[PDB]
């Protein structure tokens, strides 16, 4: 019922009643746009339009306490974003103009804006560009939408859609706000292994409908970072762009988050992935898995979980060199070598085999490895490298007695491989082990301990359907290895 | 003037005289064989086996404290060694019921033992026979045994005959007394490392070339202690014997002595030659050299030391194989790799270029490397290894710049032959380099040259000593060979 020139004046009223301390034609106003999106008395677009230009083109005249109540009803106007194009245009220039002259505005708009990530990238176009725009204008809320990004993120049980499109946010916003970079992926990484953890338990749990729902949100998450990660980190961007720093953040919280957690089925295949970007980067997970498999200070569980880390990366990275593998082949057989010289004659002494749980972690990843690789270790003339043809019959024979203490399967499986390649000949001294149980020792608290990490391989196969498509460049089956 | 039977009575009388308190006869006889040598008047070998025999039938006799004088007198018989077969086994008998009656005594005849230690192994199989013996008999002894062991070692400046015999005997000691094996190899490794370093300093002083004394010194004993550490360190010896032994000292004794005490010129070839005598000592030897060039809390200046060791031994080691050489360049290149991606940033940023002496000893060492087996790293489609081609350009061209900040000589060489190899071209940032020095990136010139110096040092550079040089040939490649 109200022209453009009668609703024109009912607004510029109300802001001279405003002035001389009256507010009730203001809360009117402000009544009629605060009304939800359903209703269709709330304050039509056509009116809206003229109240945003009018309020813009004069903000001081609403900076008082009497027209705080009007500036929520704004802020507070549901599904703005779903505004046609002018009058969404003017709603972004009024924000603007807020913001900009009471900046105090800002810590309301953007709570909003970062409850919108669970909205598809389609649909919050307009939310970054705000976001953009006042994190360079005020970079101090830079604390606050931190504390944001952690609050808005979806629990595991709400929907798939509703935890994909907050991570695709959290990485578009991750694209301009480089200062922020290590907290959404600090947050990512924390929230995905809260879902492989679970997923693991619940599987655990069973010796059910939970398992399929966090099966497909795991993989759908998962498949979307290793597809942001692989754009990122590229040949160009490593010798220019950030290539380097996500690579980095991401070898920083395999270090902290995935490692020492262990048991878990998926996570560890962002580093698996990134790794086989480029040979330098399959060249530092390498260095850094050696670093804290044979580190002094670490503790014996992380250099046995490091271990089990390192064999199973060399087994299954598809995209490893020859001479990176026989990098690790040699590290492990120098290292072995050296182990039995200067430590062999403490087995006849006092103490147990739990002493040497390093030997059995390191030549456990080295016979792995040639589970997966032996047909690389045979060189152009036929003969072994490393000397694999007779360093392992040395320490198979060893006072270790190896054979006794690694993981049975791997063993037995090894035993069967190095019988066929002429390598070594374990089956009498697995006889002779069979039969001295069924008729050396380590303590049977700690030892299973040690039975089940060694048990347990990080770069098993992938469950998960589209993560597993996305890997197959990346991976060997045993199908293929055998 | 005494028959046999006269010199028997007069003896038998004596001890009768002994027993009332009467050592006047015992005196005299004690008097005659403590006499020199070189004296005609000292007891004639006749007489001497004679009282010998009466003495060791029963030894009891001359227990008490009137009995002293005459036994010191027989332990200090001058040359006993040099005694006639009979005559010196009468002797040796004498001191087996002695200190077997009277372990008091063992204290005496060990101290002499030992001090015989300067007289060659022909001549000193019966002081090893009674060591051997009372070291079993009285194990005890081990303890002062050590401490003359240390006592009687010669000056450097004494006869290089008295260093080499004291040496060949400390070696067949070792072979009989494991329990003592760790402190001959500590007291050998601490009087040859004082012998080199000895020589090095006379070296520098002229900018007295008696320094040949100390060369043929110097010399003689390393070619015999690794002579004796090829017999010992063989592969029957290592798969079960005292092979294992014998490399586990010289490793620890390498760390603790050889490695610290830095700018030896000859003492770090024990290291060199027990390492490629098989294939799993040089894996230790390369592990072990790995280990200290990038542990966490080692001192800066052990890992630079290291890295000079691990980059002269790659280049010089000749029994090494293609796959051992690649693994330290592999090592290497991805170590480097690494410190590239995740510390570059750092160089724009507050502190100097000394932030990185860490990385400029490790690309030193593969630079090195790369000069002495270059040829080696063309695989056989004609292709790098470990990607030298497309690595050493990325190092050279990053904010470290290495050429700049290590050894100018090492990185002249490499510059020559990474180009002539269609590997790297480093001429241009040399030049770079060369004019912005002119001209006047920052490292305080105090603690620059300390690095300066540690990276001019190359452990394994050519041996001047002769004998132990033909010994080396074997086991060394000469800039000649490689290129």
């Amino acid at each position: 019922v109200f022209s453009a020139a009668m609703y024109s004046r009912f607004v510029k009223s109300a802001l001279d009643d405003l002035d001389k301390n009256d507010s009730t034609q203001i809360g009117i106003i402000a009544n009629q746009v605060a009304l939800p999106s359903k209703n269709p008395e709330r304050i039509n677009d056509k009116n809206l339009n003229i109240l945003l230009d009018i309020l813009s083109s004069n903000i001081n005249r609403i900076e008082s306490s009497r027209g705080t109540f009007l500036i929520q009803s704004i802020i507070n106007f549901e599904k703005w974003w779903e505004l046609p194009p002018h009058t969404l245009s003017k709603y972004i220039y009024f924000i603007k103009i807020l913001c900009s002259s009471i900046p105090k505005w800002w810590q309301d708009v953007s709570m909003i804006l970062v409850s919108c990530f669970i909205l598809p990238i389609k649909q919050t176009v307009c939310h970054h560009d705000m976001l953009k725009y006042f994190l360079r204008m005020i970079p101090s809320s830079m604390g606050f939408i931190d504390t944001y990004l952690a609050k808005f993120f979806p629990n595991k049980n709400d929907t798939r859609r509703k935890l994909v499109n907050y991570t695709s946010n959290l990485l578009k916003l991750r694209g301009y706000c480089s200062e922020l970079g290590f907290q959404i992926w600090s947050l990512l990484i924390e929230k995905i292994i809260s879902i492989d953890v679970e997923l693991q338990n619940e599987l655990d749990e069973l010796d059910t409908q939970g398992i399929k729902e966090l099966s497909t949100k795991l993989d759908s998450i998962l498949t979307l970072v290793s597809t942001h990660v692989e754009e990122q980190v590229t040949p160009e961007s490593l010798e220019s762009g950030e290539g380097v720093g996500v690579f980095n953040t991401l070898t920083t919280l395999f270090k902290t988050h995935v490692l020492p957690t262990y048991y878990t089925r998926s996570i560890q295949y962002i580093m698996f992935h990134v790794s086989q970007q480029q040979l330098e980067l399959m060249d530092s997970f390498l260095v850094t898995l050696i670093d804290i498999s044979f580190a002094v200070n670490e503790a014996a569980e992380k250099k046995i979980k490091s271990l089990q880390y390192l064999g199973s990366y060399i087994a299954r990275a598809k995209k490893l060199s020859r001479t990176q593998i026989i990098f690790v082949a040699s590290y492990l057989t120098s290292w072995l070598n050296r182990y039995v010289i200067e430590r062999e004659e403490e087995v006849d002494q006092r103490g147990g085999m739990e002493r040497f749980k390093h030997f059995y972690a390191a030549f456990q990843a080295l016979c792995y490895i040639f589970c997966f690789r032996h047909n690389i270790f045979r060189d152009t003339d036929g003969n072994w490298e490393c000397e694999l043809d007779k360093f392992f019959q040395r320490m198979v024979i060893s006072k270790f007695n190896p054979l006794k203490f690694c993981n049975e399967n791997v063993m037995l499986m090894f035993a069967r491989i190095a019988q066929q390649e002429s390598v070594a000949y374990c089956f009498s001294i697995i006889e002779n082990n069979n039969n001295e149980r069924l008729r050396s020792s380590w303590s049977l608290a700690t030892r299973q301990q040690f039975i089940d990490l060694q048990s347990y391989f990080p770069y098993d196969p992938l469950f998960l359907k589209n993560y597993k498509i996305l890997m197959k460049e990346y991976y060997i089956e045993w199908s293929e290895a055998s």
